[PDB]
């Protein structure tokens, strides 16, 4: 038992991270067969990227200009190509480190573990979701973009975000591998809003769950409810409503310990309702919306990848 | 900015992972040059371990009757050796994924990164903190025995935990890479009482200041106090005694932010004495002493490894 937030193991992403200077500008990029994946705004520096033209500033740059290095050895770039807002440099070296791979965009209220990154150079790992209004909440310091966020399947590393910038919030956002943004923020330098932050409902109670078969069952209280009456409930919190769907995502934990969707939203009802009093689940004095069901399900079946 | 807790990137260590069985029990090994490292209870049965006589099972025991595979590839055991609570499994191939590192002894306070492994398989990565009262707050199933908690410095790995037990109040025990528990425990299948955990001052020290820089100050007041007052209220919370060294360990940050030891001491002391009034810091509703100053640190630096 026990529950933490757990984040993949990232040794076979630490093998693709690469540093990407242009000019005075270092950032991370991500190599992977004989192709480096950066930030387009590698190209720009640091005191004029209010409203960059991308194209134009694109225009004055060689693939010379591009000074790749993985460790001490430098990468040649022989090409190089925009997409959206990622920088494709085609280098002469295929990483022989590449690991099986795939790129995916992923969904609001997915988890993904971020090997933040420094000069190309791993710091830490932890893990994150993608919130429903598109952002993070991760921790990134200047040096940062480039790094990436990524599940693990068995052997296959699906990465599905890029670091990209910080909103005035404090919470963070990004691309895909395809350099697209979640949400509609865009790479420049200009005051951008997320909307309102709602909580993961179905990631709620996955939590609860967990809470459960851990042991710590306070909560649990002698009602019921509908979908329809919860999800009143919901709307007023700033939950995402709940679908059968998600009853049926639920479905294993559900099985696992004998008690129904409806019987578990109706104590995160009266939780919703009347606060926790002081009092904590699985440590934790707030209701945590950062586990899919996935996830409680693999920490506690011990779902292992290498 | 934004504050998580991270782990150190795993990759140095998810290649020295195997799994070592000695009958129909399986768990985890460490291979560090041609010596693999695992619990001496591997030579037990899942249902006789209420108080074993390892000398006596040892003995019945040959370099044969230990199967070690390294993914598909099986290992040869030429040479065996009780340690404290470990053995030690000479084999005749060099792991040659082997990371310079070092065994080290951690202290109670000092935080390190856990690879949760199943069957000699990386599941997945957190942070823990060894408690005052020596045992940690992992997550832990079934098969995650042989699980090691180390450090990352620069390029050196330093292993300081190997994961053993659980115990009734759902923390976990276990030893350095020497053998030696953590604590007052003992590897049999018997009820073992940790003491009293206390809150590592410190550390939470630490995380406020963390708070601080983030730009979260609501709980600053406008007080200071002496290094006996706090400790008289630290005393009553099951906090930690503070002393000098800690203050001075804190001086980077108390530098960093131009607030006082004694004075971020004084907000602590109102916290402490008022609760949080609902309110969060860093997202939390609670008290975090997870993490040391050195944490805080380099998560607000960028400190990278490899
Ligand atoms: C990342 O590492 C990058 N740094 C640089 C430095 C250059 F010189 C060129 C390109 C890049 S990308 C930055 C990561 C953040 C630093 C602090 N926390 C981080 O996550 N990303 C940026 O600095 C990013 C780039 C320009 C302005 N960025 C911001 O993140 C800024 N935020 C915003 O302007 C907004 F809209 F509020 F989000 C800011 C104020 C620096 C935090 C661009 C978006 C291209
Ligand atoms: C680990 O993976 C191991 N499993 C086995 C299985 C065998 F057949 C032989 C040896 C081993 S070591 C176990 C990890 C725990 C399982 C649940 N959470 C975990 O962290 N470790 C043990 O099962 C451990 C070993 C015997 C009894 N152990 C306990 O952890 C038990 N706790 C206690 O008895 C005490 F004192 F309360 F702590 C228990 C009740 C199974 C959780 C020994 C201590 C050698």
């Amino acid at each position: 038992s026990g529950f933490r937030k757990m984040a993949f193991p990232s040794g076979k992403v630490e093998g693709c991270m690469v540093q990407v200077t242009c000019g005075t500008t270092t950032l991370n990029g991500l190599w992977l067969d004989d192709v480096v994946y950066c930030p387009r705004h590698v190209i720009c520096t640091s005191e004029d990227m209010l409203n960059p033209n991308y194209e134009d500033l694109l225009i004055r740059k060689s693939n010379h200009n591009f000074l790749v290095q993985a460790g001490n050895v430098q990468l040649r770039v022989i090409g190089h190509s925009m997409q959206n807002c990622v920088l494709k440099l085609k280098v002469d070296t295929a990483n022989p480190k590449t690991p099986k791979y795939k790129f995916v965009r992923i969904q609001p209220g997915q988890t993904f573990s971020v090997l933040a990154c420094y000069n190309g150079s791993p710091s830490g790992v932890y893990q994150c979701a993608m919130r429903p209004n598109f952002t993070i909440k991760g921790s990134f310091l200047n040096g940062s973009c480039g790094s990436v966020g990524f599940n693990i399947d068995y052997d296959c590393v699906s990465f599905c975000y890029m670091h990209h910038m910080e909103l005035p919030t404090g919470v963070h956002a990004g691309t895909d591998l395809e350099g697209n943004f979640y949400g509609p923020f865009v790479d420049r330098q200009t005051a951008q809003a997320a909307g309102t932050d709602t909580t993961i409902t179905v990631n709620v109670l996955a939590w609860l769950y967990a809470a459960v078969i851990n042991g710590d069952r306070w909560f649990l209280n002698r009602f019921t409810t509908t979908l329809n009456d919860f999800n009143l409930v919901a709307m007023k919190y700033n939950y995402e409503p709940l679908t059968q769907d998600h009853v049926d995502i639920l479905g294993p934990l559900s099985a696992q310990t004998g008690i129904a969707v409806l019987d578990m939203c109706a104590s995160l009802k009266e939780l919703l309702q009347n606060g926790m009093n002081g009092r904590t689940i699985l440590g934790s004095a707030l209701l945590e919306d950062e586990f899919t069901p996935f996830d409680v399900v693999r920490q506690c079946s011990g779902v292992t990848f290498q």
